[PDB]
């Protein structure tokens, strides 16, 4: 079994600008790339786990989503950083989208996406670690056993309940090779 990051993408990843489906609207957050190859140089497989609401909503379609999570990917190996996952939910309830519209068990706090990640890949969820700015990632997390529940500042003006559920805080991914580090 292989420790894992788990990652958010909007907010922790890239810049959240809401919906964002454009490869010229997605922006690194400055550091991530770096951060990322190190995680990988000490030994943790990659694995993003991202709601993408905006499918059901019909903000942007599926294809649109495999475009630009297609060009990430690459962008990232291009940076020796090779993602050994990348999951995704599209649903919401209320989605207009007929083919989305739904509950499910994939969009977080449900952890679905992460067991399936776990399962995929065996992965140690104990001695693994879940990244995000949102309080839906801190209980996918907690639900799932991951080891370590890790807040960053790079997106949503934390709220104290993310920040209750949380084990750390960090200003963003950037820091997160040194704080494990350490
Ligand atoms: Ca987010
Ligand atoms: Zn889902």
């Amino acid at each position: 079994s292989v420790p894992a990051i788990f990652l958010d993408r909007d907010g922790t990843i890239n810049v959240d600008h809401g919906y964002v489906h454009e490869i010229d609207n997605f922006e690194f957050i400055d550091g991530v790339i770096d951060a990322m190859r190190e995680l990988k140089k000490m030994g943790f497989a990659l694995v993003v786990v991202t709601n993408q609401s905006g499918i059901a909503r019909g903000k942007f379609t599926e294809a649109q989503f495999e475009t630009l999570t297609e060009w990430m990917d690459w962008s990232l190996a291009d940076r020796d950083v090779d993602l050994d996952g990348i999951y995704y939910c599209p649903h919401h309830p209320q989605g207009s989208v007929e083919e989305f519209r739904q509950v499910c068990d994939c969009r977080k706090p449900h952890p679905g996406m992460l067991l399936s990640a776990r399962d995929y890949l065996h992965i140690d969820m104990a001695a693994s670690y879940m990244v995000g700015d949102k309080l839906e990632d801190m209980q996918a997390a907690v639900a799932a056993n991951v080891g370590t529940k890790v807040l960053v500042r790079t997106g949503k003006p934390i709220t104290p309940e993310a920040e209750n559920a949380a084990d750390w805080v960090l200003n963003s991914l950037a820091d997160l090779p040194q704080a494990i580090k350490k």
